[PDB]
C-alpha cells in the first residue's frame, strides 16, 4: 500500500501562548528514498505572532529511508496507520505537547494534527521570531512498552547568531502492534524553502534516513 | 461584575496517550469565599481509559480567596477575562500541556479547555486507573512578565499506599493587563464529591485561599 | 541528647563552575522552637566568583519546630544523626547536587558537606552575583522508600528587581529507620544579616517550622 | 606536546546516596586515532552498593579522533589543559554532577575527579546492579559561552533485556581560549572489558570519533 511515490494532506489545529491558530496542507515524497516536501496554509489565527520554525517539525516519518535489516515500524503500521505524540522542551522554559492521527484514504496519507504551546517567554526567540531554521539533527530510538519511542537534541540557529536549545521527545504508536527495531537512530535534515512575508504560506523540504551506530 | 455567587460553564475537548475525549459542565460557588462545586459530564470518548484525577484541576481560579492586600488578579480582569495555561510534570515522564479561556456572558462564567497528556507508561498509575484523589496542596506565585505565574508540588494518592508526584506551572493572563501582586500562595484542596461507576458523570468540590507566607 | 540550646560546627568543601573553596562556621540556636544562626568564613578559595546566597542553604533541619503529632524523624536519629542529599535546578540551567553527614559530638551537631555546581551561565545572576536573598519558602515532605523527601519552589531576589527560580529537592536519611511521618510541610525564612565585602565571612538566620496542610 | 601515544592517571572521588569511595587508576591510548583503554581500582569504600556503568564515563575526550576541519578545542588547551563538568538525569530521579580537571604532568595526562549521584531509587537498577554496559552513543556539541558544550541521549541496557535512560549534559572549559568548533557531533562506544566479582577492579576500553553531521 505504500508506493514509491506517495502524497499527504495535513491539517493542524494549535496554540502558542494562548493564541489559536489552524493551519492545512499538503506534501509528497518518496517514502523509501527519505525525501519528500510539504506547502502549509495558516487559515485561521494568522499572520502568527511567534516563529514558523517550532511548527516545522509537526507537519511525517512514514517517508524514513530504512535499511532492510532495520524494521521500518510506521510503515508497517499501514493501511491503519500510527498515531504519534511528543513533547518539545525549550531552554527558555517553553514547553509543547503534540498528539498526531497518521492515515491512508485511498493512496493518500492523512494528517491530523493538536499543538499546544506553553510558557513562551513573551520577549524569547520564539515570540520574538529570531530563529533561523533547525540544524540537522540525529534522533536516538528504542522499543518500549510495545512502541517505538525516541527522543533528540536540537536547535534552532538565532539570527543574532548562536543556537536556542530545544528537546523532543517522541512516541510513535502503531494502530495495531507491529514489529518493531531495536536501538538506532535517524538523521533528519529540514529545510524551509520558500515563504511569503508574513508566512501564512511555507514550503518545507525534509531529508531523514535511519540507521545503526556507526561503530557498529 | 463579580457578584457574591457565580454560576460557570465548562467544556473541554482533550486527549491522553492518543486517546480523545469531550466533556462537558457546569459549575457554581462564592468567589469572594473561596469555595465552589462542579459537575462534569464525558460527551465522547467516553468512558476514560485513564485516572479521572488528572482532569480534575482542570476543571476555576477567579473563585480563590483574596486578603484585601493582595491584588486579585483574575478577578479584576473582568469582564472580558483572562486566560490560563499550565504544563503538568508527572514523575514516570507524563507530560500534560493544557490552554484555557475564562470569559464571562450575562453574569455567568464560560470555560473552554483544551488539553493533551502525553508519554504515559501504559502500565503506570494514570493508564491503570490507581489514583485515589489529591493531597491539599499550596501554589507559589510571582509576577514576571506582566502576567501571573505560578508553581505547585502536587501529589496524588495511591491505591496501594504511597503517592504519584507531579509538579504544575501555570500561567494566568488577563486578557487586559491588570494589577498584580507581588510573591505569595494559594492554599488549595479539591475532592471529588461524587461519581458513577465509570466515571463519565463526577462532581467536585474545591477550597482556595490567598494569602502571604507564613513568616511575613 | 538533643537540649533546648545546641551550638554546630560545619565545614564545606565545594565547586562552582570548576572553582574549588572551602568553608568553616559554627552556628547555634534552639532546636525545639526552630531557629538559629550560623557564622561561616571562607578558608580556601576566596573570594568566591559566584553569589553567596547559592550556598547559604547548605549550612540544619535538626532544628525545625515540629508539632507533638509530626513524627519528628531527624531528631530522632541522633545520636547517631542522619545525611542529607539534595538536588537544586536553576531556571538558567545551573545544577548543584549536595551531600551531608550530620553527627553529634562534644553535645555538639557536626556537619560535613560536599557541594557541585555545574552549568551556571557566565552571565546569569550566580556568577555576576546579581542576587539578594532569598524568599521565605514552603517545602512539601513526604516518606518513601523508607527515608523522608521533600521539595520546594524557592526564589533568590534580583538585585534590581525580579526573581530568579530554582527548585530544591531534597532526601533526609536518618542512620537507623526512625519513624517516619506523613505528608506535610515546612516553612522556612533564611536571612543574611550580616557579611563583609567579598563575602569571605557572613552571618545567617533561620526560622522553620513544620506543620499540616492549613485546610486539614 | 600531545603524542601518538599517551598514558594518563586518574583519580576520583565520589559519593552515591551517601555512600563515599575512592577510585584511582590509569590508562593510555592513541589521542589522534580515538581509542584507549583504562584501568581502574576502588581503593577506598568498596566493595561499591551501585552499578559500576554509572561510573565508566568519567574515567578522556582528549583522545578523540577530529578531523582536520572541525577544531579540536581539547587538544588545542595542552599544555595547560582543560576542565570538564557534567550533570546526568536519569530518567528515575537519579541525578549526578561531576567536576574533573586534565593536566598533563612529565608527558602524562593528570585526571582529577570529583562525582555526588543522590537521589536513586533503592530498588532501582543504579542500587540494585541490574546494568550491563552502556548502547554506542552521539553527543551534540556547539560552542556557548567562550567554552565548548555536548548532550547526549544515553541507555544502559538491563540485565533481563530493555534499557535505562539517562541525558548527559557536558561543559568543556579550556584553560585558556583556543579555537572552539561549530555545531558538530561525537560517536563514542566504552566498554567494560573485564572486571573482578566485586567490581572493585576494572579495565575499560573506548573509541570515539568526531564529525560533521552526515548530510552536510
Amino acid at each position: 500500500v505504500i508506493k514509491e511515490f506517495m502524497r499527504f494532506k495535513v491539517r493542524m489545529e494549535g496554540s502558542v501562548n494562548g493564541h489559536e491558530f489552524e493551519i492545512e496542507g499538503e506534501g509528497e515524497g518518496r517514502p523509501y528514498e527519505g525525501t519528500q516536501t510539504a506547502k502549509l496554509k495558516v487559515t485561521k489565527g494568522g499572520p502568527l505572532p511567534f516563529a514558523w520554525d517550532i511548527l516545522s517539525p509537526q507537519f511525517s516519518k512514514v517517508y524514513v529511508k530504512h535499511p532492510a535489516d532495520i524494521p521500518d515500524y510506521k510503515k508497517l503500521s499501514f493501511p491503519e496507520g500510527f498515531k504519534w505524540e511528543r513533547v518539545m522542551n525549550f531552554e527558555d522554559g517553553g514547553v509543547v505537547t503534540v498528539t498526531q492521527d497518521s492515515s491512508l484514504q485511498d493512496g493518500c496519507f492523512i494528517y491530523k494534527v493538536k499543538f499546544i504551546g506553553v510558557n513562551f517567554p513573551s520577549d524569547g526567540p520564539v515570540m520574538q521570531k529570531k530563529t533561523m531554521g533547525w540544524e540537522p539533527s540525529t534522533e536516538r530510538l528504542y522499543p518500549r512498552d510495545g512502541v517505538l519511542k525516541g527522543e533528540i537534541h536540537k536547535a534552532l540557529k538565532l539570527k543574532d547568531g548562536g543556537h536556542y536549545l530545544v528537546e523532543f521527545k517522541s512516541i510513535y504508536m502503531a494502530k495495531k502492534p507491529v514489529q518493531l527495531p531495536g536501538y538506532y537512530y535517524v538523521d533528519s535534515k529540514l529545510d524551509i524553502t520558500s515563504h511569503n512575508e508574513d508566512y501564512t504560506i511555507v514550503e518545507q523540504y525534509e531529508r531523514a534516513e535511519g540507521r545503526h551506530h556507526l561503530f557498529l
